[PDB]
DNA sequence: CGAAAACGTCGTAC
DNA sequence: GACGTTTTCG
DNA sequence: CGAAAACGTCGTAC
DNA sequence: GACGTTTTCG
């Protein structure tokens, strides 16, 4: 799944304006470490709009679209596609650049950081990262709340 | 003023994210027919990104940037100017491709819109389709407001 | 007058 | 836009 | 368990 | 995002 240039600094600039690259530490027993890495990259849109949200399914060839009432999002969290998607999109984006590197650099990071607490933490800072970037302004759980896994 | 297609791109879906191609009819005694048409490219963006819509200004080489408080605009009124931008920005917008077409054909009919109140009432017309594929939503000033000139 | 700049603000669609 | 919590799936 | 889907909602930045 | 009203400028 390799994308078509002008495709992209199209879709770079609407993921700049409505889009959002998002990286979560959800809370759950079930895992390891009693928390799971998540990771969307999403572009929202008017639902009269829909249409065109399909249409990235089409080109993208991957994800889905999910509706909200009002509004719909395209959304990706397949972390293989979403690595070799935002691989693509990142030389152009300008505003979500640097989240789309910390996403990458964190999917690469994935299996090392199953393998020890301390690892684990660490990739949880660089989601603090992503977020301190985005405007960000109803995050709960945070890497310092991983922290109180001391036990 | 002829831009690199790069750039046009992406300026194309940013547009189409947070952009606005607005057309009004502006009320006011001074005029010939006792309103004025307006046309304006914008941008919008929060005011901690401003240096992203003054990059804008650097590029496009014309407008401004205007702040309002917690947000800021990047403004582009100028009828020559936004002729020759809009004419190059236009094959690449999805979304508010024809708002584009509609300012680009009201721009090139304003000389002969002055000349008869029927023209000018037909340009109006043409306003009203812009606002209608807009997500408009507190429009005072129709060309049904204007066709009130009636004597 | 004609045209743009300046200034101000409602209601979502991000 | 950018999170949150809850349910499915393998 | 691990990972994604599904579903839900706060607060602006358009 | 997409309008509104008021002031400047030529
Ligand atoms: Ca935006
Ligand atoms: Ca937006
Ligand atoms: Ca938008
Ligand atoms: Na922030
Ligand atoms: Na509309």
């Amino acid at each position: 799944t390799k994308y078509n240039k002008e495709f992209l600094l199209y879709l770079a600039g609407f993921v700049d304006g409505d889009g959002s690259i998002i990286a979560q530490i959800k809370p759950n027993q079930s895992y390891k470490f009693k928390h799971q890495l998540s990771l969307t990259f999403q572009v929202t849109q008017k639902t009269q709009r829909r249409w065109f949200l399909d249409k990235l399914v089409d080109e993208i060839g991957v994800g889905y679209v999910r509706d909200r009432g009002s509004v719909s999002d395209y959304i990706l969290s397949e972390i293989k596609p979403l690595h070799n998607f935002l691989t693509q999109l990142q030389p152009f984006l300008k505003l979500k650049q640097k989240q789309a590197n910390l996403v990458l650099k964190i999917i690469e990071q994935l299996p090392s950081a199953k393998e020890s607490p301390d690892k684990f933490l660490e990739v949880c800072t660089w989601v603090d990262q992503i977020a301190a970037l985005n405007d960000s302004k109803t995050r709960k759980t945070t890497s310092e709340t991983v922290r109180a896994v001391l036990d």
